[PDB]
């Protein structure tokens, strides 16, 4: 058997390196929007949460993880706080995680009531009681459902503790029930498939309304070859009451309403000509249609087409950070989940728990990178930064 004293020094080392580049990366995220104010929405005060949320798990958790690993002899309540605190830093980042991913769905299912309905007034109010749910969640062993009635006092001998304290270890405090039951299933593993729905729709409400704009286009330009080589009043008059609809249906800041108020009077007037039985000067209203389209009618499919790409993008860069969160957390959950439900399985091995432990820690690392490589106003105000 190895000196303890080594293996730890790998940990801790490790630990150590973690706190550094959660914090540096995170404050980096906090400065960029306090300084840039396109970055001041409701969206980023919820990336400012979590941006927070690993700040303060480089300052307390990892110190926490460092202390709880040692097996200190300590008041058994002051160790549940040492083992929770990092579970109310979880816990605030599902809600951070959960928020921007509504968010985004707002954002382009009702985009008309986008700005009322999200407001950054509010976004601060839900941000706060995110923060209490989170303690509540969090350090619900402390009220009361914890092993500290049933201490292991063997081992709080051996480490020669004093009486009313215990050796401070993470699985001998918190119960396994709690982590797998409540923590998991209920607070972690609900909220993610949660989010998962949320993106599965808003990737859905994308497509289909890229679908609705490239169907009023082509609607627009078949009727138009129908016009063209028609027989009679009676089926330009169709071909028109299709684009009209169309044009309408396609309507739903200046310069955009000029031009579907000269495309449906264009078609208007040739429905005119067409009911009065006029067929040909009907077609030769109908082909400068043609003209409108081109100048005013394709710019506007083409920048509508330009916005969704844009939202999707931001919404998968969202999808990104989430998929990243639930990487890294899983395997812990999942061993707790095997300590809990297979008691004749033997222990995942010490090492493997704290490669578990490390790679959750890592997630507070990665989403500064995240927003650098995939959203180009929070990429050069990094760069705007660091160069001053
Ligand atoms: C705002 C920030 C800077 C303050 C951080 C406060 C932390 C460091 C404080 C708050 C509560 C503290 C202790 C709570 C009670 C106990 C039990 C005792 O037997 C050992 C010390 C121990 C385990 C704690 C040590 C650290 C402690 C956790
Ligand atoms: C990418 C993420 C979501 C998947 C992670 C899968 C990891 C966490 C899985 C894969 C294999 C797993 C277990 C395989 C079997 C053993 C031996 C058993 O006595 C304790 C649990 C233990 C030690 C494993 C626990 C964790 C486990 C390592
Ligand atoms: C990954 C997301 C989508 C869902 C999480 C699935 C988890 C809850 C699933 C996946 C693998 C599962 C089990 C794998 C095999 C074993 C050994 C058995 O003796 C007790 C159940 C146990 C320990 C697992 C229980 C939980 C289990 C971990
Ligand atoms: C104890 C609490 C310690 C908390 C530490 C991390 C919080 C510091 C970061 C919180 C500051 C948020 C910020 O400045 O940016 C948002 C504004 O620009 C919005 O307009
Ligand atoms: C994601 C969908 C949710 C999946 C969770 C499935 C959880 C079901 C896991 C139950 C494991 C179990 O019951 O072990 C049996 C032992 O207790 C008997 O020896
Ligand atoms: C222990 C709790 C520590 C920090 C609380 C989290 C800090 C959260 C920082 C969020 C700040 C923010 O989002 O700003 C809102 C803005 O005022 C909208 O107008
Ligand atoms: C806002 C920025 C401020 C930064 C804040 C720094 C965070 C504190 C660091 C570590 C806390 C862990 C300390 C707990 C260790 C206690 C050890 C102990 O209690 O020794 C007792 C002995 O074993 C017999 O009682
Ligand atoms: N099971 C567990 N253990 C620990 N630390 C104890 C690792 C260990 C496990 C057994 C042992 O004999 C000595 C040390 N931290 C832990 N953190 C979590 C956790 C936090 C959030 C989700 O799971 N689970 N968890
Ligand atoms: C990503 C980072 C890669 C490095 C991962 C190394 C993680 C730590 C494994 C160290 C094993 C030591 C066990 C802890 C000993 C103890 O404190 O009781
Ligand atoms: C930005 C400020 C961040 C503050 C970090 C403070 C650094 C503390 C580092 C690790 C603390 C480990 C304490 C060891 C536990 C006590 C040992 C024992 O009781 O046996
Ligand atoms: C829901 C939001 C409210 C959450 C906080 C509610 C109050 C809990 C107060 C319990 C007092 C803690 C004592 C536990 C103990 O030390 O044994
Ligand atoms: C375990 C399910 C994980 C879901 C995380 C949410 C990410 C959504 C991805 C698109
Ligand atoms: C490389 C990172 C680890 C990858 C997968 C770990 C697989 C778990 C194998 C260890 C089982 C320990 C045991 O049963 O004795």
């Amino acid at each position: 058997g190895a000196p303890p004293i080594m293996g730890s020094s790998v940990y801790i080392t490790v630990e150590l390196a973690i706190a550094v580049l959660a914090i540096l990366g995170n404050v980096l995220v906090c400065w960029a929007v306090w300084l840039n104010s396109n970055l001041q929405n409701v969206t980023n005060y919820f990336v400012v949460s979590l941006a927070a949320a690993d700040i303060l798990v480089g300052v307390l958790a990892i110190p926490f993880a460092i202390t709880i690993s040692t097996g200190f002899c300590a008041a058994c309540h002051g160790c549940l706080f040492i083992a929770c605190f990092v579970l109310v830093l979880a816990q605030s980042s599902i809600f951070s995680l959960l928020a921007i991913a509504i968010d985004r769905y707002i954002a382009i299912a009702i985009p008309l009531r986008y700005n009322g309905l999200v407001t950054g007034t509010r976004a601060a109010g839900i941000i706060a009681i995110c923060w209490v749910l989170s303690f509540a969640i969090g350090l619900t062993p402390m009220l009361g459902w914890n092993n500290c009635g049933q201490p292991k006092e063997g081992k709080a001998h051996s480490q020669g503790c004093g009486e009313g304290q215990v050796a401070c270890l993470f699985e001998d405090v918190v119960p396994m029930n709690y982590m797998v039951y409540f923590n998991f299933f209920a607070c972690v593993l609900v909220p993610l498939l949660l989010m998962l729905g949320v993106y599965l729709r808003i990737f859905a409400a994308a497509r289909r309304q890229l679908a609705d704009l490239e169907d009023n286009w082509e609607t627009l330009n078949d009727n138009l070859k129908v016009i063209e080589k028609a027989d009679n009043a009676a089926q330009v008059k169709d071909a028109l009451t299709k684009m009209r609809a169309a044009a309408l249906d396609a309507q739903k800041m200046k310069d955009f309403r000029h031009g579907f108020d000269i495309l449906v009077g264009q078609i208007d007037d040739a429905l005119k000509l067409a009911n009065e039985g006029k067929v040909k000067e009907a077609q030769a209203a109908a082909e400068q249609l043609k003209t409108t389209r081109n100048a005013y009618i394709q710019k506007y499919l083409e920048r509508a087409r330009s916005t969704l790409q844009k939202e999707v993008h931001a919404a998968k860069s969202a999808a990104i950070i989430a998929g990243l969160f639930a990487l890294c957390w899983l395997p812990l959950h999942i061993i707790n989940c095997f300590t809990f439900f297979c008691p004749d399985c033997s222990h995942a091995p010490l090492w493997l728990m704290y490669l578990a432990i490390v790679l959750a820690h890592t997630n507070s690392v990665v989403n500064p990178f995240i927003y650098a490589y995939r959203i180009r106003e929070f990429r050069q105000t990094f760069r705007k930064i660091i160069r001053s």
